[PDB]
C-alpha cells in the first residue's frame, strides 16, 4: 500500500517509547506469509538485532536478539491473535524489563531485554505485508 | 525494483515452456530473505500448486505440491548457488518427466511432475526479492 517495505526508519528507544504499526499480510494464511520486525544497533542492515520478532500467519511467533553477528537463544511462541486476510496494529511498548507486544488491542507477547533498548538505532519492518502507519513515539524523558 | 512483487500471471505450461526470471534479495543473506514461485491450478491464491520452489537464501530450497489444498512430500536441498548481495537469473524448464532449475546458467534443481503441467493456470512469484525480468514461452506445440 502507502508505506515502502521492507521500511527502515532511523529510531531511538527507551522506557516508555512504543512502536506502533498497521498493515496487511500480503498472502492469505494458507499460503503462510511472513512478518519480521527488527530492532537494529545501526542502520546497516547486516548489524545486530536487539528484538527479532518474526510472524509465520497462522502457524508461530519466533523472537531472539543477534548478538556480534549471532543469533542467541530463540523464543517460539503458538499464540497467533492474528487473523486470516485482516487488516492487523501492532503496538510494541518498551517496557523496564522486557518489550511487550500488542496485537489488535490485546496483550500477545512480552521479550525480557538482552540488550538495554538504548542500544537501538533503527527499526526495520519487512516480509510479505503491506504498511499503512508506522510511529515511534518520543514524550518520554 | 520495475515488476510489482507479489508478482501474478495467468500461464499455460507444457513440455518444453520455460519460466525465466530476473531478480534480486531483499536483504542481505544474513538476514534470511525468501524467494517463492508457485505454479497454481488456478488464478486464486489458494489455489493448489503444482511445484511449489522456496529458497531459503544462504541456507536451504525446499519443494512440495500442495495438493486438494495439503502439502504433500517436502524435497530439501542444501544446495545453493544463489550469491550473496547478487542479482540472480532463475530458468525454469518443463521437461517429459520433471522441472528443471537452472540459476545463473547453472543446473541447480530438479522435481518430477506430480500433476501434469497443463494443469497449471499461474504462476506466482513472490517473498523478499525484486524483479526486473518474468517470461513464459509459448513456442511448443
Amino acid at each position: 500500500s502507502l508505506l515502502p517495505v521492507p521500511y527502515t526508519e532511523a529510531a531511538s528507544l527507551s522506557t516508555g517509547s512504543t512502536v506502533t504499526i498497521k498493515g496487511r499480510p500480503l498472502a492469505c494464511f494458507l499460503n503462510e506469509p511472513y512478518l519480521q520486525v527488527d530492532f537494529h544497533t545501526e542502520m546497516k542492515e547486516e548489524s545486530d538485532i536487539v528484538f527479532h520478532f518474526q510472524v509465520a500467519f497462522g502457524r508461530r511467533v519466533v523472537m531472539n536478539s543477534r548478538e556480534y553477528g549471532a543469533w542467541k537463544q530463540q523464543v517460539e511462541s503458538k499464540n497467533m491473535p492474528f487473523q486470516d486476510g485482516q487488516e492487523f496494529e501492532l503496538s510494541i511498548s518498551v517496557l523496564p524489563d522486557k518489550y511487550q507486544v500488542m496485537v489488535n488491542g490485546q496483550s500477545s507477547y512480552t521479550f525480557d531485554h538482552r540488550i538495554k533498548p538504548e542500544a537501538v538505532k533503527m527499526v526495520q519492518v519487512w516480509r510479505d505485508i503491506s504498511l499503512t502507519k508506522f510511529n515511534v513515539s518520543y514524550l518520554k524523558r
